[PDB]
């Protein structure tokens, strides 16, 4: 009889609704969790028409199949979501995709679906808070103070990227953190008993994750908003709650693997509604008691959040640097002229390894940029990936460094360095965050990758150790593959810097990007400062390192191989063939511009090839013959593994030879040239 | 004064002398884990004379930066490993590769250094190990009885894949697993303090793994020595070994996190040598009393082998059946015409998903070769992978499947399975086996994925969902780049196979391989029987399909795309334009085939067009102009999705006409060619 009983019961039919118009998804673990969501949503401070305000708890579905959960609470609080929406679940073109898009769903925090992510996603956001309430907050001026709530299933805690979030967010004391296990036992193949028979809440324990358990979280909402509570009385640990449900709760499948993935029958639909009191004959009910009694709720979080624009302005007046600094970064908007400090290099400089040029940048950009953050899994003295003066990322608790901290410890956790990357970006406040391993090792976190691509985040790696140039580590550590799987994703932005020069101008892409996530490959091995290359050119993607009017061949390198390029060039003018040479530092912004640039950096007319010491996959978009490494590396000196594969002077001069001499009496158009 | 101080003493200092040679490597843990890799190979059975023993303990370095521990392991055990390779530590073309690679050194049963990856390993050599017993042993013939063992640092416990795999060997009561933990509380970044402070002990014991701490293990070898013993009591869980180590124990660094990673210095190498006994001018000495200590071991296990051939002479004359079985394994030869087990199909067949033909196939392949085994991970019923009237690899105290079973419950874990993979092939005996996932959930897996074929193991992916034509559940399941990138890495097969016969062919490839991992990428929706296919012209990975003499245009496509190319040659039918049609199956094995054969597919003189509905890098080795899909998906209907992009017979032949219009009057050379 009470009105929460028939939100609970409304946000499940409205759920089991959407599926059936579909004939597709998954209704299971939203009629599960459904009065969880309705205790957590109510918990919440959120404001349905402004989906941006900084101070808002965030919610995370993590188990993001579940979808259709969340999308009724948005339709029913009054995000810029409808009922129409609903009826268009899963259908091309909808705002109600089958798995939760922050680019296309409003109040989607981040991009879920593939499982674990959504959990790391969460840290990610709990990080940032911590960090943005540890850089803002005053006496008397609570800035930040909000929480952080996921939702996870069973999947998610099988996926090892959540492992080591949780290992690490327990390391971290993030007590702003508050997550919902969905203990249901069911996956999938079945019961958990075939593959997950593990103590999950003493695995959590071990992390030095809190613990509260809800025996019945099928009816019993009075002890999920006790231990929302209870949770936020431990400040120093995130706390797990498990709930205790039922899979499908309500349906004559539920406590079965069906119920998780398949549309309901439509009988059982109808015995659904009839026994909560709703119409079997109609769909998407929205009684007017429950969406009257979600919009108290809101408007008593847009009076918090109209105090909270109160409080900001009379922060403003009392600390105006900050207060300008936070506005500025709220809109959306970098430091004005920050780019005045990106180191500029000559070719009288020395050869330094484009690692060590982001060591440099990175110690002239953090003092400049605030909402610069990022760390290392556990690779800092490799990467050189923390600038100097600044302090560790960690709880004061320890001794080891403070939540105003800006250089993050992740230990050897690539994945969940990835997915925690996309949370920061998630929280907004115009956060641009970095993340240094191996090149090699980013294909640990390709599961998050690809969303940092999909969900449009600027988030950046800082991929050291980029190919054979390693040396003798050897072939499990030098990639091949790794930029043409990046570059063949949509929306990364691969930059692989040949110089100084260049090395700057790959920052200055990656800290101004507002929608496209970065990798920037970067050496171990010194390379010279180019006579030709600048910020400015380097900042078009490609561009023409040396210009010959009469040439006979174009090489167009990246990196490392730019150099080798124009060392060639010199090798070929003593065979008396003239070459230009074009750097092409990122394929992405490159692509980008006027087919008018485009085609004056590769032009009609010359073959060209490309030179870069890995698989030689995409590179027919810009060549017309391709001289690349499709095979693995090796353990030895560096130069030695460059003799071996003929990555030489003279074994470039060979092969531009052989180019020039295939084509010769042949018209040659622009690789860029295409039938449609 | 013992001998056994003398040789923890001589590797040690071999470790310490390799990589000072290679003035490259990794001195810290070698110089922490030699006592107890002295006690552990003490008690391990093994024949450097036969590193295929196949009752062999099997050993697993999974910290393989500590390699040079391993090689003078097997330097002063015999194999086929000498002082003169230990010399060559890190140097190109040598046996002794700055990380190890199961391809170069024998006596290393994987290729480790990427973290987290030798602990799944061994999992997987564990879980075929008790596979194999339960299939072979009888009363009176433990024909497999055999450990694994595995040295494993921090790095490898903070890698999420290594607690999928401990989660799933705990449930799965693998007390023939035994793995050492290297608790020296140094990771690259420093202490791990700053990055790693969850109670690893009482994580372990929630996945259900036994525990033995040896508090002193830089000089308490009776303590490690029993530790073993106490493991092989305890049957029924995996045993986690707490070595509490001195990283770097001896140097004057000991204890740092910069002997980790870096060569000693000369005088601290030199006082090393003098404290030991051992003389500071002399480097890779080798105490003969060390060598004929470790000869008598050798001989002991040599016996042992000896004897246990006689044990299977003895098993073949009472069970002559499963012991011709087992002698083909070991001989590394399938069951005579096991290939006629492959279903064929005819055009006047039903359309069939690819999904469902795997399924088929392995209905009837798994009951007619004893040595496939696969899993998926958490995705039975969508991937369709067990074959009906199997039984679960599962202990039999769960009553969920007994060690005999042949279909493996992995979880949501598809790094882990990956892994464990690698581990089932390693552990030799011809196992072929297999693990599901949805396609664009393989990139979890990447780490282990690059490692099958860096290793050359003949491991399967049955990747099923392989695009857009999965639909309704959106971009986050929709693989766009996933072929690019495993097709972009050296030796990996990737199957998409267009029909019935094509995906018998791509199974009869999967199961024959010998050196080469396999991908099968396979679809949700129905696809016709083509007419023109046949295991037999699929075998080839790339063929004529529709042959037309006088074509203007071959569209070369895969998978789903290959019917599409069908439908939209009758379109260009109808505007005048022949065209005719290849489907390539596999881009490998078409690359390994001869020269002519790959240019009678793919002639001079006539544009190819290529059609796949995913990424278009990779496909400029073998058509002109190609259609392909370089953007996410979309949550809809798939066909509706497919119409949204043109992918559509007339949306095809458009773009055929176009090429056929942008070539006129040109001369046009096979995309095969190449100017070297
Ligand atoms: C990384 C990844 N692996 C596999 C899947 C496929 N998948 C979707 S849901 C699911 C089962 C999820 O189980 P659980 O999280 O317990 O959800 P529940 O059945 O309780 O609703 C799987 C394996 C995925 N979406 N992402
Ligand atoms: C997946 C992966 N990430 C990062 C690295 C780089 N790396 C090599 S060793 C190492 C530290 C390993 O620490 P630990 O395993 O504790 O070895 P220890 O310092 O005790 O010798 C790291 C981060 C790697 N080899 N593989
Ligand atoms: O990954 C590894 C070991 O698996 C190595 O790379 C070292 O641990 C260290 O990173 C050496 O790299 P350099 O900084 O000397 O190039
Ligand atoms: O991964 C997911 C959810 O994240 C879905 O794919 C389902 O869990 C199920 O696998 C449906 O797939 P179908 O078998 O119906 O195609
Ligand atoms: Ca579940
Ligand atoms: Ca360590």
């Amino acid at each position: 009889s009470s009105v929460d009983q028939k939100a609970i019961s409304t946000i499940r039919l409205l759920a089991v609704d959407a599926v059936a118009a579909a004939n597709s998804g998954h209704p299971g673990a939203p009629l599960g969790l459904a009065p969880a969501a309705h205790a957590v949503f109510k918990k919440m401070r959120f404001n349905p028409k402004d989906t941006k305000w900084i101070n808002r708890d965030r919610f995370v579905l993590s188990n993001g199949h579940a979808c259709a959960l969340l999308y009724s609470m948005l339709v029913l609080y009054g995000y810029d979501l409808t009922v129409e929406d609903l009826k268009k679940f899963r259908q091309l073109g909808s705002k109600t995709p089958g798995h939760p898009e922050n680019t296309d769903v409003p109040g989607a925090e981040v991009t879920t679906g593939p499982l674990g992510q959504g959990i790391c996603n969460g840290v990610g956001i709990a990080l940032a808070q911590a960090q943005f309430a540890a850089t803002y907050n005053k006496p008397d001026f609570p800035i930040s103070d909000s929480y952080t709530y996921v939702f996870l299933g069973d999947g998610c805690l099988m996926e090892g990227v959540s492992s080591e979030a949780s290992s690490l967010a327990g390391h971290l004391q993030l007590g702003n953190l508050i997550a919902f296990w969905d203990d249901n036992k069911i996956s999938i193949d079945g019961s958990t008993e075939v593959a997950f028979t593990e103590d999950v809440i003493a695995r959590y324990k071990s992390y030095g994750w809190h613990i509260v358990e809800v025996s019945d979280a099928d009816t019993d909402i009075t002890a999920i908003a006790a231990a929302i509570d209870e949770a936020k009385k431990v400040t120093n640990k995130p706390t797990l709650v498990r709930l205790t449900t039922t899979i499908g709760f309500g349906s004559l499948a539920q406590g079965t693997h069906g119920v998780h993935g398949a549309p309901l029958k439509a009988d059982d639909i109808k015995q659904l509604k009839t026994k909560w009191g709703f119409n079997p004959e109609e769909s998407f009910a929205v009684p007017a008691e429950v969406t009257a009694s979600y919009n108290e709720h809101v408007a008593e979080n847009q009076k918090i959040q109209q105090q909270w624009n109160e409080l900001f302005a009379a922060y403003k007046q009392k600390y105006p640097e900050l207060g300008a600094e936070l506005q500025r970064r709220l809109d959306g908007k970098l430091p004005e002229n920050w780019d005045k400090a990106l180191p500029v290099y000559t070719p009288a400089d020395a050869a330094v390894a484009t690692l060590k040029l982001s060591e440099i940048v990175l110690s002239k950009i953090i003092p400049e940029v605030p909402e610069i953050i990022g760390g290392s899994a556990d690779l800092t003295p490799s990467n050189l990936t923390k600038a100097k003066g600044t302090v560790d990322f960690q709880p004061a608790a320890t001794g080891l460094g403070d939540y105003s901290g800006r250089y993050i410890r992740y230990g050897v956790r690539e994945h969940a360095m990835g997915a925690i990357m996309n949370g920061i970006a998630a929280f907004g406040a115009n956060y641009k965050n970095y993340g240094g391993t191996f090149l090699n090792f980013v294909s640990y976190a390709a599961g998050a990758v690809r969303l940092s691509a999909l969900s449009e985040f600027p988030i950046t790696w800082v991929a050291t150790h980029d190919s054979i140039g390693l040396g003798e580590d050897g072939p499990t550590h030098q990639p091949i593959e790794t930029l043409a799987h990046f570059r063949a994703t949509p929306n990364i932005s691969v930059w692989r810097p040949a110089d100084g020069n260049e090395t700057s101008a790959a920052y200055k892409s990656a800290i101004e990007s507002t929608h496209t996530p970065h990798i920037l490959a970067l050496t171990r091995q010194n390379l010279p400062q180019l006579e030709g290359s600048s910020i400015e050119k380097a900042s078009k993607g490609g561009y023409t390192l040396v210009q010959q009017d009469k040439a006979d061949i174009i090489i167009v390198a990246t990196g490392s191989e730019v150099s080798l390029a124009v060392d060639a060039l010199k090798v070929l003018e003593g065979q008396g063939i003239k070459a230009g040479v074009v750097s092409l530092p990122d394929q992405l912004t490159f692509d980008k511009q006027s087919e008018e640039y485009k085609l004056s950096v590769l032009p009609d007319g010359v073959p060209i090839l490309s030179v870069e010491v890995m698989s030689t996959f995409g590179w027919s978009k810009y060549s017309h013959q391709q001289f690349g490494l499709n095979r693995f590396g090796a353990s030895g000196k560096a130069p030695e593994i460059f003799k071996l594969f003929e990555f030489t002077p003279e074994g470039v001069a060979e092969r531009a030879a052989k180019t020039v001499a295939f084509y010769k009496g042949k018209d040659v158009v622009s690789p860029l040239r295409s039938a449609f």
